């Protein structure tokens, strides 16, 4: 039997906003807006997403997300997308629970394991400290791929401190040893000449993935780096509109595309990027930088797409660095064994948001 | 001289910004209209923390820095907020120097020819024609823009036959000697925009705005290639990467940045220099009588590659109730189809104290 959206609810703090969708049948599901400035994003959700989605088809909604952008066509770019994600993800979870299927199954895949890479978010850490914590994760959790940071974020060629990059690259790589894949992210730091310099040191050290080596909005700079290096230049975390994915691909900027489900506007839109990459003959290694729902959406997506890259981004930062992601979910949905996460048979996203966190979150509702 | 304080005053529709320097020098700007309340929350969250304490007299690089610190946030809302900083600072420096902003930018005070711009699709051809004839005769406008298709309508018109009727009805009413423009607001596929464009050219319309979805640069380019009239666009482009793709695909004959959607005067100047390198004129978008229109007037008095005319919204206080009484005096007075940038320092505008008194207030310092 067919059904329409009846109610959309958000529960937020500054860091995270969950969305609950209710159909005319009473069927429910839970999703999430992009993390960060989540409170502004939920104000936006109720202003600019909910009015267009109420009363629409709860089970076939790809066209509705296009209609939303057409009605709000004055607002291209990140915050509309950040908000749209909360609608898309709640509806996949809704349909998954109604059908008794994980979202990965709805998408043509199936539950199972996903190989992960251990991802450090920090530049404030020393080479020795990064190496030591990586060694422990390699030995105790079985990770066999690791990503750390070079340069300074949007640093205009300046390093985090002088000599950090020169040290962090060989130090972490020699500690991790043979048989381990290595990735680094420059987060927009370098001009192409310097990124090529740094990129030859990465190659000497066996690092096969150099993410966002140049300002991400200078596509020709990134393409210059990709043309000169043999390692894979990867990028796209902050790209959220199809026109910029297009220019990226047209210019041959990257070897590997890295949309982020939550910055993109949700699964339908990320799938559109994967299919653009597939046409260009490129793998998808999505960005997921915290243990909000973004990591579980990424896992379901990697279980389903035909052109997945090597691994899931898995943030290894603890409660000291993301205190706000502790207690979001019940159970242990992000358990790692042998360097792998698991998509279970549980319907929808397979995760249960704790009622403790919901209880003291900011509530807002739209209905009719 | 460093930036010491930034205040916003808003409702849902508009938000003004007051900047104060360490010297006490002040200026007033405005964030983009629409959802202005959300924009001002953003301004305090993501613009003000980066701008407090920096050089109030040389701030082009500080706007680039802000984007770099907020790099996860590309696209409209960040720029809507950033215009507030940019415009308040230009007004501030115009007041310190006793010069109009137009003068700071290399131009001077003086008249700007305007086009009367209708925002409505819910108006009949006869009614549109009738109000335009009155504006033509009473206010001296010699150029007019009206609407075709339905906004983002996927080839559907507002009602069947509206475009077929409104094009010749308004053009015949307006008569000889009058420049004519329409805006498709992203309605059409290229084939259909071409058909419509042939009707426009039959009726002497020389400006076809945003014939296809603005984000389909190749469709827009196919339309431009096939028609002899000028295809214009770019109102919703706020990042350089998208303007650069637009210019690369040869999408448009004429660029139409909006100062407030762009993130303000420095960034819109950057678009003007991109267009000037591509050999194209700039006819900016300004769709209401908030401060956007006056910013555009100063920019048109200064740039070397201006198009023919200032977009001038002719909708009355019944369509835009919130813009009535924003400013003292009559800054948007039209005579002979021309607006005037005066010799008054900064933007040359005073915001209503009563409006500010009732506004939502927020401060960062």
């Amino acid at each position: 039997q067919s059904m329409r959206i009846a109610r959309l609810e958000t529960f937020c703090n500054e860091f995270v906003g969950f969305v609950r969708v209710t159909t005319d049948s009473g069927a429910q599901g839970w999703g999430q807006v992009s993390t960060y400035n989540a409170d502004i994003t939920c104000t936006i959700f109720h202003r600019q997403i909910a009015p267009h989605a109420l009363g629409t088809d709860a089970l076939d909604f790809a066209d509705t997300l296009d209609l939303i952008y057409e009605r709000e066509l004055k607002y291209p770019g990140s915050y509309l997308r950040r908000a749209m994600t909360g609608l898309d993800t709640a509806l996949w979870d809704m349909r998954g629970k109604l059908e008794g299927k994980p979202v990965a199954t709805l998408l043509g895949g199936s539950p199972g394991p996903v190989r992960a890479y251990a991802s450090s978010m920090r530049r404030d850490i020393t080479p020795e400290d990064e190496a030591e914590r990586f060694c422990r994760l390699r030995d105790d959790k079985g990770f066999t791929a690791f990503k750390w940071r070079v340069g300074a974020e949007a640093g205009r060629d300046h390093d985090e401190w002088p000599g950090r990059t020169e040290a962090v690259v060989p130090t972490v790589s020699r500690a991790l040893g043979d048989g381990i894949e290595k990735l680094v992210d420059g987060n927009s730091c370098y001009s192409p000449a310097r990124a090529i310099e740094v990129g030859k040191l990465l190659q000497d050290n066996g690092i096969g993935h150099f993410e966002e080596p140049c300002p991400y909005w200078e596509y020709d700079q990134t393409a210059a780096v990709r043309a000169a290096l043999l390692l894979d230049v990867a990028g796209g975390e902050q790209d959220c509109e199809y026109s910029s994915w297009q220019l990226m691909l047209d210019r041959g900027a990257v070897d590997i595309v890295q949309p982020d489900v939550m910055y993109m506007g949700g699964m339908h839109r990320t799938l559109q990027v994967c299919q653009m990459a597939a046409r260009a003959g490129l793998p998808v290694t999505p960005h997921a930088a915290n243990l909000s729902l973004v990591t579980m959406c990424t896992m379901h997506l990697l279980r389903a797409i035909p052109n997945a890259g090597k691994y899931l981004e898995f943030s290894i930062e603890g409660p000291e660095y993301y205190p706000w992601q502790e207690g979001l979910f019940l159970g242990d949905p992000y358990r790692i064994e042998g360097g792998q996460a698991i998509v279970t048979d549980a319907p929808g996203w397979g995760v249960e948001i704790s009622p403790t966190w919901l209880d003291s979150a900011t509530y807002q509702v739209s209905e009719r």
